[PDB]
């Protein structure tokens, strides 16, 4: 690079995202001629953090890997921003257990005079292969293909059809879209700056079963997020469905020599720090019209390890009081230990 590392470093004054709270002049001088394998710098990193000092809705991360290497190359800043991001989850020195055994989830159903629907999803990124904030149509288009290969081994409840967002009409994309199933063009300045709109739609699709209870997303915000959901409140048939279908998912991308991107300290990895762990959020559509207008329902949701979001996601706001209400932290615990948290985190929202 041209100039002294310093001369580089950003303007973060009245930047609310834990990267911008992280970032010393020390890290940045010692990082930013650093590079992993395929060339991702820290600058890239960093950018969406740089370039968004808040958001209307959730605090930020302000930083995404572009490969597996990221995590590593990066560590200091990705370690504090990781237990900053996850209430003192240190990768430095924990660990993170994984638990997909559903059975441990023996009750679980909500009263459906108030919550509207129920849904856990994850995110799972194939080893050898950059992440949407660096790969190259190629290799976005590798991660297209190794997945529609193994999807197309799913069997019984779980048997579905991939559909590519380039073959899909306007019309068939806003339905799903409106009716929970398909994720939103990338049109939010987190994903934009962080390049994750790039040749968009170019490799992106949907996969889901005929009764639209499994399905899967690749290539929008990570190479895959696996869901599972229903109109409802029955938790514990959502996660039966959700496990089983990941685990099978899992096997037959293996039958081919793939990975998932994993190690102990990190447990699953994905684009975002806010997904590592298991990076699931298991969740529900609520209509809390009392308990929303209350002044103390913030200090009640950070208490419970909850998050607050729009009835249409992360970038909306609520609609007729219908709230989606879902778990905060990612990692540290494991997955039945977070269906658990939203069980009984929900039932306490549904009580008060
Ligand atoms: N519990 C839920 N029930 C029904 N739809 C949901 C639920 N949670 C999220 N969604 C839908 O998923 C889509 C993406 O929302 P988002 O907040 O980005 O969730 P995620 O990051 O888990 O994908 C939106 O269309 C949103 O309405």
């Amino acid at each position: 690079r041209l100039f002294p590392p310093s001369a580089d470093y950003p303007d973060l004054r009245k930047h609310n995202n834990c990267m911008a709270e992280c970032l010393t002049p020390a890290i940045y001088a010692k990082l930013r001629n650093k590079v992993t394998p395929n060339g991702y710098t820290l600058d890239q990193c960093i950018q969406t953090g740089v370039d968004n000092p808040g958001h209307p809705f959730i605090k930020t991360v302000g930083m995404v890997a572009g490969d597996e290497e990221s995590y590593e190359v990066f560590a200091d800043l990705f370690d504090p921003v990781i237990k900053l991001r996850h209430n003192g989850y240190d990768p430095r020195v924990m660990k993170h257990t994984t638990d997909l055994d559903a059975s441990k989830i023996t009750q679980g159903q909500f009263d459906e005079h108030y919550v509207l629907s129920s849904r856990v999803r994850t995110g799972r990124s194939i080893r050898g292969l950059s992440l949407p904030p660096a790969c190259t149509r190629a290799e976005r288009r590798e991660v297209e293909n190794v997945a529609i290969t193994a999807l197309e081994g799913l069997k019984g409840d779980l048997a579905g059809r991939y559909y590519k967002l380039s073959e899909m009409t306007e019309q068939d994309q806003q339905r799903l879209i409106d009716d929970h199933f398909l994720f939103d063009k990338p049109v939010s300045p987190l994903l934009t700056c962080a390049g994750m709109a790039r040749d968009w739609p170019d490799a992106r699709g949907i996969w889901h079963n005929y009764d639209k209870t499994f399905l899967i997303w690749i290539n929008e915000e990570d190479h895959t997020r696996v869901i599972s959901m229903e109109k409802g409140g029955n938790m514990k048939r959502v996660f039966e469905r959700f496990c089983r279908g990941l685990k099978e998912v899992e096997r037959l991308i293996q039958e081919r020599g793939w990975e998932f991107m994993w190690n102990e300290r990190l447990g699953y990895i994905l684009t975002c720090p806010s997904n590592l762990g298991t990076g699931l959020r298991a969740g529900v559509h609520v209509r809390i019209p009392k308990l929303s207008k209350d002044p103390r329902f913030s200090k009640i949701l950070e208490n419970l390890r909850l998050q607050k979001r729009g009835t249409g996601g992360v970038d909306t706001a609520a609609v007729a009081d219908v709230y989606d209400i879902s778990n905060i932290d990612r990692i540290g615990r494991s997955e039945v230990e977070l269906v658990q948290i939203v069980i009984d985190g929900v039932n306490y929202l549904v009580d008060c």
